[PDB]
């Protein structure tokens, strides 16, 4: 049997680094090396009982690995978008190009505008949660964990924030194919601060996925979808959850709604449930310059060793992506505490254990967690090098609703 963790990293970090964040994956992973491993193993030269440090071999994605849900025009297009026009120069790392009139049709626009090394960048992103699946598939696997991925809001043609092929998806229809097709129910469980509105149109009226949103919603809030009222169409209805919080909700209100929205997803699904597909994005956080919430880091784990002792109490499967996040040192702040609850739950499984998280700290109770020193980004994590210290809130702290 294999190692029950999967993570999932490749030889080039970079590779599916986005324009706007292009340095957070070296910070998650910088983080994964030094807080969430190390205990758990003995890069290329690690040992480990519990994870497996994927480097090789990544799949070759094209087109054809992404019409599971994608119109075929709309990424024929992605797939030649950078021959049809010149770098704009009226000096960012992956700069944009020159937008041109075809663009309008699929939404490739403002924050969506085409840039080089989009197609490679979109490449490395699928071929990564696409081997997160595959290897989450084989007996003995607990979890698979890219944190490359998560781009929630790409629709069947059409881009939308920052994201043009949704992975989300992709993996899901993946995963799904390769389980028992007696039990193969999935749970996408998204907690980016933004509506996950192209994994909910994907599912909209399918009974087997059960795509569950937490974001914040108002006027002025990206995308502007995703109300309550949203439950799903035809065999679907009932199979889509949203929890809007208004700006600036804290824990006591994120993490009370969605400990019983989760808790009512399980029920939902039954003995149906095979797998939870976690999409984490850190821009929930405070701090945050484009999420619009204010949870801690331990208010972010706790909701997530929910979804983790569900997963392990019953022998599940889950794939652990990653999604927004502006603040690189909040992101890998929650990257490290989530893989090392993930590993430390994997550990316990193994032992046969009925406590999953007796070997990574509950941020919540242990608020003097250390960055580690050995850390590459070290001296950013100041003034205090917490692991849940978080910038002062952007907008204004919310106990209650109104
Ligand atoms: C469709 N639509 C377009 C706008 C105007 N654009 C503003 C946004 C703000 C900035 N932006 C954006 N995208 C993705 C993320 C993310 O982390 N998604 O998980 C965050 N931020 C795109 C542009 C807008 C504002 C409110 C509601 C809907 C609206
Ligand atoms: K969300
Ligand atoms: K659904
Ligand atoms: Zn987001």
């Amino acid at each position: 049997l294999p190692p029950p963790v999967a993570i999932i990293v490749g030889h080039n970090i970079d590779a599916s680094a986005m324009p706007l964040t292009y340095e957070r994956n070296r910070f998650v992973i910088d983080m994964l090396q030094h807080y969430a491993c190390p205990v758990f193993s003995h890069m290329n030269t690690v040992s480990s009982d519990v994870f497996e440090w994927v480097l090789e071999p990544f799949p070759v994605v094209g087109v054809e690995d992404m019409t599971a849900f994608h119109d075929r025009a709309y990424l024929n297009y992605l797939s030649i978008r950078e021959a049809l026009s010149e770098v704009d120069e009226r000096l960012r790392v992956l700069p944009d190009l020159v937008p041109i009139p075809a663009d309008e049709e699929y939404g490739l626009v403002n924050e969506n505008m085409p840039f080089v090394g989009m197609w490679r960048t979109i490449q490395a992103t699928v071929s990564g949660t696409l081997l997160a699946a595959r290897l989450l598939a084989q007996p003995g696997r607990f979890a698979a964990i890219h944190w490359f991925g998560g781009r929630h809001h790409a629709k069947k043609s059409t881009a939308g924030g920052f994201c043009f092929a949704n992975d989300v998806v992709l993996g899901v229809l993946e995963l799904k194919k390769l389980l028992s097709s007696d039990k193969n129910g999935i749970l996408v469980v998204d907690v980016d601060a933004h509506h996950g509105d192209g994994t909910q149109s994907a599912f909209l009226h399918d009974n087997s996925v059960l795509t569950l949103s937490m974001h914040a919603h108002g006027v002025g809030i990206f995308p502007g979808t995703g109300g309550i009222e949203e439950i799903g169409a035809g065999l679907g209805r009932g199979f889509t959850m949203n929890v809007p919080l208004p700006e600036g909700a804290t824990d006591i209100l994120a993490v009370t709604l969605m400990y019983r929205s989760i808790h009512f997803a399980f029920k939902k699904l039954g003995e149906g449930l095979a797998a939870i597909v976690i999409v984490c994005g850190s821009d929930a956080l405070s701090g945050d310059p484009l999420g619009a919430l204010n949870l801690t880091v331990g208010g972010m784990q706790s909701i997530i060793r929910l979804l983790l002792k569900e997963a392990a109490r019953r022998s599940l499967k889950v794939l652990l992506l990653g999604a927004g996040g502006y603040v690189d040192t909040s992101c890998a702040r929650l990257a490290g505490v989530v893989t090392k609850d993930v590993l430390s739950c994997a550990a316990a499984m193994r032992l046969g254990k009925t406590e999953y998280f007796g070997d990574s700290a509950n941020l919540g109770d242990n608020l003097g967690v250390a960055v580690p020193e050995g850390c590459e980004y070290f001296t950013r994590y100041g003034p205090s090098f917490l692991m849940h210290g978080l910038p002062p809130a952007r907008v204004s702290k919310l106990y209650r609703l109104p």
